[PDB]
RNA sequence: AACGGUAUGUCGCGCAGCUACGCCGUCUGGGAUAAUGGCUGAAAGCCUCUUAAGCCAGAAGCCCAUCUAGAAAGUGAUGCA
């Protein structure tokens, strides 16, 4: 029984497109010339994603939600923050 | 005597047939689950297997694969009529 939104600033030097709940993050290195691309279907967690070209930010919003559905705003930006570090620098897991 | 009868003759061995006390087969990988263990991750700027979305691993159990029956599941392809 409440109406609100939260935002997240994707930086410069990293392209994205968002359509039908499918977040396609991608990155281009200047020197070595290697594209990288990550895609995830987020049709579940029913939230309105939008990409603001002006602020290069992604905004998500949760109308009329229970406290279970407000968690999904934070879970979106949990995945997307890993996606930006995953495409640019790349995750290693040292184990021995 | 030979070759037979009768005592549903007794003893010895005995193919065929059946039979065990004999002989051969019982291979083999999925899928979704139950308990439970994990990954990423909010709610709760920390932290958590989800007590939230999403993902993985998972029982002699359940469903497939295999095997038995099978179109009054009144079916079908091909020969003639």
């Amino acid at each position: 029984p409440v109406l609100h939104q939260e935002h997240f600033k994707i930086p410069e030097n990293i392209k994205c497109t968002v359509k039908s709940g499918v977040v396609t993050i991608e990155h281009q290195d200047p020197k070595d010339k290697k594209t990288t691309k990550l895609v995830k279907d987020l049709s579940h967690l029913k939230l309105d994603f939008e990409y603001d070209e002006k602020d290069h930010q992604i905004v998500a919003r949760c109308w009329f939600g229970n406290r279970k559905l407000l968690a999904r705003i934070g879970t979106l930006f949990g995945i997307v923050k890993n996606m930006i570090t995953g495409v640019t620098l790349g995750w290693r897991y040292k184990m021995h």
